[PDB]
């Protein structure tokens, strides 16, 4: 879907890049936006939380993957579908993939290699939309990522 891609791209791009950087991107958001800005949210409020908890398993997996370099970063895409395509699929592993993809981001910075930040983000938003777009129209897509993590109100 290319809706589903343009908003997902939006999201994780806006994600990577803030982590990377420190500063936010005041750039209004494009179609759904309102969804958008509200998933953005939950993703700084979770996916911190995940790097913050996670840390440990992401400094190692990083040391595993070795990247170097622009070449090191197109072949991130087979280990990404290595790792998530490879059993079940629900909002937990996707956050995980995101956050790992802001981890990654910020060691990239370090190595001068920031140039690969965006093509990052958009091999994160490819093997999502592409891998899991069946479960993610199931699940009203960025609605139903913002009330998966929406716990405030169960009473
Ligand atoms: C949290 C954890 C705990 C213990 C060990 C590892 C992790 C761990 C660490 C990192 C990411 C994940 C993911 C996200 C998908 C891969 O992301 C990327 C892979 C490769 C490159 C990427 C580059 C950019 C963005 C995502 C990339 C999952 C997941 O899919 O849940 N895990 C758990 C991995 N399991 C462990 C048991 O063995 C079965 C697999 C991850």
């Amino acid at each position: 879907s290319m809706d589903l891609y343009r908003q997902s791209l939006e999201i994780i791009s806006r994600y990577l890049r803030e982590q990377a950087t420190g500063a936010k991107d005041t750039k209004p958001m494009g179609r759904s936006g309102a969804t958008s800005r509200k998933a953005l949210e939950t993703l700084r409020r979770v996916g911190d939380g995940v790097q913050r908890n996670h840390e440990t398993a992401f400094q190692g997996m990083l040391r595993k993957l070795d990247i170097k370099n622009e070449d090191d970063v197109k072949s991130l895409s087979r280990v990404m579908i290595h790792v998530f395509s490879d059993g079940v699929t629900n909002w937990g592993r996707i956050v995980t993939l995101i956050s790992f993809g802001a981890f990654v981001a910020k060691h990239l910075k370090t190595i001068n290699q920031e140039s690969c930040i965006e093509p990052l983000a958009e091999s994160i938003t490819d093997v999502l939309v592409r891998t899991k777009r069946d479960w993610l129209v199931k699940q009203r897509g960025w609605d139903g990522f913002v009330e998966f993590f929406h716990v405030e109100d169960l009473e």
